[PDB]
């Protein structure tokens, strides 16, 4: 039950419905805390392979050394800390969608490998000899500006274009004020039920504030700001009171 | 007897703790050295649902940056010359209970990440390989530095900030909680006057005003030590500008 | 269908029935691979395997390693012997994409093989023997690198025997439109779209557009159009905006 | 055999040492390289309520920085390297007794931090261990460097000092306690005389003076050292400028 | 195979390569990339008292510095390689044989020295070892650099230089051996015309002259190839300015 | 063999030696390069209560700083990077005898520090060991730098200098002992005249004046060599102004 | 038949003869290939222990971190792999002449430890505990200027001077013209016999050329450049033309 009631969002939602029934890689960009994952997540549930696996893996939480192998996999002989070939996530999510967060953290080496896989659907295991071919619906995401990284020499130009087929720009909460009040209201519901609190909703005075806050964290920060406000809540409503504590 | 909270902003912070009771979202505590951060964590946990459960407090500074990512989590055998057994973890020891990471800013980028992954997934692996353990530990970070700043310095992962920034408590230095200095004074005095066996009863309007004026840069940490001293050299029941001045 | 590619299809044809290395120069996306991939199909060995490896998808140091194989502990971390991608491609054809990334050593080793067929698994004492069809394809200006001492002179020359310079799409106008269709046909065919073709309206911005990304960017831009396509045709609208 | 406390300050200190011994907070001893800082500590122990309990004393610079925390708190099976046995770390070795940490300023911020915790909690985890060890250690801190200076350079944990600077004892150099120079000189004279089997009964006043006109950059240490040197080169029953002048 | 030594100097070199045939004194060969050094080495081998013996030939440039010494001198167990049992090395491989070092210039310094010994004593130390390995190797080396300036530049050990150089052979470039050009040219053509099965027989005075003219900076190597190309793009029975110009 | 002390200060030392050879305190022999600094400690041995005990003489500079602590105090088991067995530190070697550290100038601030302990407590720990070994070694510290300076620079623990200073003993260059110079010059010419079987008995009057002028910066040693050469190129029964000239 | 028929050379030959009878260190300087090792070798053939072992050893071709251990030997445990206890070349050379060549390479700690041997004649087997005592006649040599080095702080001093005692300076052949022509004939004669060649000598034309060459490779270039000429030799002699190809 995810929210979509703003401008550029009820539009993106469409773009999702139209895309899903595709098989080319989608690229998602935006500031951390806008939906990227969610969006990617949906682009899956609607996709013709919704029932298929959704291997969503973070690129910033993984040692570069592990990742490159964690993803494509290895073969006895390239890893001196493990002997036995484990299938990379690619083979794991065979026929499924593979979402990589913060793409902008892929090795100039990983990226290359990636490209070859987006197009041929083929690749070699790390230290592999047999060409493994699979069926993965890649879903890039990132908070960083690729085009800027492309010039810095920190990212493959030809990898970007191939992902730029379907690109989705997620604008920050601060530019979807039509989302703050609905989302917030989502959250206030989640938590009010999660911590068994008789909290029904925000007051006008409060609703205003929520709309004025810049929400740097965006959707994320609001998620927290309200779990926090739900707990701090004393009566049935929330206004300038608990909120100001934060926002 | 009891503990000490009486100034408005703290009269408050106690409650915030009380409300947070029924929760488990990580908590980010911040105040100058000595302000009572680690005293709040401890209280948050005494109040959380898992009070009876363990409290695994670990100073992130009390361990060389190169061995933190070996003791917090754990260690998979033969990955570093000499391993008597894949190393357990403070995370694993704190499983089911609280894990109070003190002085967060002192986390290596590598672990800052590795923590994030465990704050969301809750699963972790000791070194290279995969997760094979289940840990249910409530994160409680406390730092005396300003997190936000560190974020523009790149020394602190932002996403890890907002993740711990679910509930955020900020302890104001003693010098702003003046209503606390005095009451916090007799608590201590009374404490050592016991442990140390001195007929000390209290302070003199003389000294009190002194205390209530001193800035206490190691707020409360200082106030505790200062007074532990002032009691040791006590002859008369009361303590005045005399025993404090030559010290403060 | 072109002023230079309808010609190249002949050099390829007049070559395939050969056995020496074929350099393939041109910007990113012209078809450097396709050509080679092709060159193979027409080669006396097209029935053999076509090992295709992206020089830059494997860490510099760890290359000669892979590409030429090593024995047991011939170095840092090598548990058990391995086969050089070359060997894998014995009899078949090897395609080294972006020859520009080969360490001055890899080059050094490459050459010797291309000139003797014999080499030494990295850290090996028996000389292995092979017959492989080398298909090099960079997008850089080797001749420069050579000067900047960033590439071996002699290596170039030996590869430069059969050089096939693929000009961009901004120099093959003849190919912009025929291709654009080829993509629309397949993309329409795949994404259940009732699209027939372009309107001279879009066929204009098309043949005009710089196409720095070459045939690839196109094979992309189109797929984007075929998706964001509505009716049966496309025009300045779809093509403009996101492109 | 005995001890020399005949100046104004020392005999004053020999009295604060008494008022303390019957306590248990950490005491920080400052003073140049020779004022007999250890001694003053060992004495506060021979008057303390655990005087029969052990007196663990270690030289903070006699163990490489890296092994220290490990040594000071111990470890078990495993650790970054070479750790293969359990060493209950010095601390425990003195549980109930007294720990003399020689020249603090050499501690690593890690150790400083880890220590500061033990001082207050009295509990700590073996490096690489999983059990919360508890001990009742009397920590006596001594250093020849100026801590406060160090705090500025950020070469020393602030709050650690405040935690040790409870009981601070400033032991001046010899060249400021003159009153002891001769009483002392005698003491060493008696001793080394006995020790080396000599007929040395005193110093001429020719010498009695050299000894007062020396800065003794090695307060007491250098004294004791000079004298013994003398008593050996001595010939008569009295030692005068003649023998000393070679040295002092 | 037929060797094209039909020039005034090359015809002379060959004699040298012959007069030199009866010894084992190291040989240093110098010339541009492709004037056929390895050839002249190979030939030096084929005419040497140890022709029916090995001829190991590695290209210093082909081996990354990380592994070369180890690749050339082998290593002993527990070598600086983090691997088990001892690997022999190209030197031993060439035992009794003739080792050919191509492009001597890239030889590391520590390397050149080691090499310097083997040339004298015939002994060397498996990387990270102790036993002293002896080998009866004939050394033929060559490079496309002018040594002296590397000796001067202090990039190439001096003494070393004066050690191989017992016998030195200068292989001029093609541009100074026009007498080889044409003959070479044919042999190549005859060789390719066959291998590829064509009807082409020779070159026209038209082209013959272009060939004699061209500078040939890729030396013989480019020749063999430029022609292999022609023989490829050959239609008629004779190759003339027509094809030769479409390239060179 | 033959001692040589006819000179005011030498002769005085020789006595300082003797008065000392009845004590087990640390003798900090001071002095230039080749002023007999060794002989002196060898002598302070031949006359000590343990002249029969071992005289362990180890050059604190012929042993690399990292392995120093190793060989000195000793090692336990696989403690450091390259440990295979339980080996005995040098101290132990000389247990009941004398450990003569030639030039404590080069002592890792750790060694120095770790050296102190041994000096006083007579006990020490084997690097990486748990047991506290104890020995009674007579330490003969022979530097040749100005310790006091090093102490300033910080390059020498201050309390170490004071623990070896108990009997400092300067040693005057040869330029400040013209008395020995010619005796020595003779004590040698003899030996070497014998050893090399030369019919040379002594120097001319001319000669000896030089042997007096010359400032022998290389001192006694300096002389020894220089006479040996002389004795060797010697012709007549006399070595005159000449022989000692073109070499001085 | 070793050559010594010129001024400074016939002179040094007299210094060698007197020396030999003497077990003292002897330093040897000169450019690469003047005869240092030859001299070092003669000082031994003439010493009162010529019948003894002459441990010549190349310092540069020996892993710096093994030298000492090689030199002084080691006792078990000395390092990982120290199974038994080997005994350095010193004990190898005992009773005779060891000969470090190019001294300037010893490590500081090496030069130190080296020293005490010169004086005491004792040294400690790496990680050893007993004093090993040998009777070796060190015969250092070098090509670098030690003096200059000491300054830089690369080479201990005492060791410098300790060896300085009898220092021998071999002069470049570019100053021993009198030796040239003689060396040549001895050389030609040699190879001319090793390869069964009809060579008898050189022509005035040749000779003059010789004596005109700087011989940067001093005596050790002349040795090659004659083996070369002796081979390429056609008739009975050798003139400008054959040596010009080299010189
Ligand atoms: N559009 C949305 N509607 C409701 N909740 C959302 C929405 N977007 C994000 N969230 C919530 O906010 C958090 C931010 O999630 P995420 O998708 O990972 O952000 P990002 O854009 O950085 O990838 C999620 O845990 C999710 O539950
Ligand atoms: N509000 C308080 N009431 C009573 N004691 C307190 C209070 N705050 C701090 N203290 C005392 O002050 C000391 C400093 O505690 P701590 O919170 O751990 O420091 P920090 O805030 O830097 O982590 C504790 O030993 C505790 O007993
Ligand atoms: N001549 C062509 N005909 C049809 N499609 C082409 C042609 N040339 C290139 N393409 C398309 O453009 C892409 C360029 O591919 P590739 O072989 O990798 O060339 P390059 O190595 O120059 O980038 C291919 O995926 C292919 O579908
Ligand atoms: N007041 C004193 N009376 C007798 N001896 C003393 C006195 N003070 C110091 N000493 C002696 O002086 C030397 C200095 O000792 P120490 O306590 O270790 O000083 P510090 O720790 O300041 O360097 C010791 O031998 C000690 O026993
Ligand atoms: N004299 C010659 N006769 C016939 N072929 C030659 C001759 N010289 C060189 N070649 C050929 O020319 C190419 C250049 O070879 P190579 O000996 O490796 O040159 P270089 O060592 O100078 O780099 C080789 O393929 C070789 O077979
Ligand atoms: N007093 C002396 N009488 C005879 N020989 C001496 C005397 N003092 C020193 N020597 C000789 O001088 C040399 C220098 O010896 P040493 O004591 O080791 O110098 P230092 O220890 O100062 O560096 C030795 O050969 C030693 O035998
Ligand atoms: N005086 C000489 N008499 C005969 N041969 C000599 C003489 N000097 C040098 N040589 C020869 O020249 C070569 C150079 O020898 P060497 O002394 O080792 O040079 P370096 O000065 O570098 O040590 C030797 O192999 C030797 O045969």
């Amino acid at each position: 039950e995810y929210v979509f009631e703003s401008p550029k969002m009820k539009e993106i939602l469409e773009k999702i419905k139209k895309i899903s029934c595709a098989e080319c890689p989608v690229l998602i960009t935006g500031e951390s805390g806008v939906g990227k994952e969610v969006v990617a997540r949906l682009i899956h549930k609607l996709s013709d392979r919704s029932k298929e696996p959704f291997v969503a893996l973070n690129v910033a939480s993984i040692p570069r050394d592990i990742f490159e192998a964690e993803l494509f996999g290895y073969e006895k002989g390239a890893f001196t800390g493990a002997v036995s070939s484990k299938e990379g996530f690619f083979e794991l999510a065979d026929g499924g969608t593979l979402f990589l967060d913060e793409i902008g953290e892929l090795s100039l080496e990983a990226q290359a490998k990636l490209l070859r896989v987006i197009e041929s659907g083929k690749f070699y295991r790390l230290g592999g000899r047999k060409e493994i071919e699979v069926n993965v619906r890649i879903l890039a995401a990132t908070n960083r500006n690729i085009k800027e990284l492309v010039k810095e020499g920190k990212f493959r130009e030809d990898l970007y274009y191939r992902l730029g087929v379907i690109e989705i720009e997620i604008p920050p909460l601060r530019e979807r004020k039509e989302d703050i009040i609905p989302l917030a209201n989502h959250f206030l519901k989640k938590f009010s039920r999660k911590y068994a609190k008789e909290v029904e909703g925000f007051t006008k005075s409060a609703q205003e504030l929520l709309l004025s806050y810049p929400w740097y964290g965006n959707v994320r920060e609001l998620k927290n700001v309200i779990e926090r406000a739900v707990l701090f809540s004393e009566g049935k409503f929330i206004d300038r009171g608990e909120l100001s504590c934060l926002v």
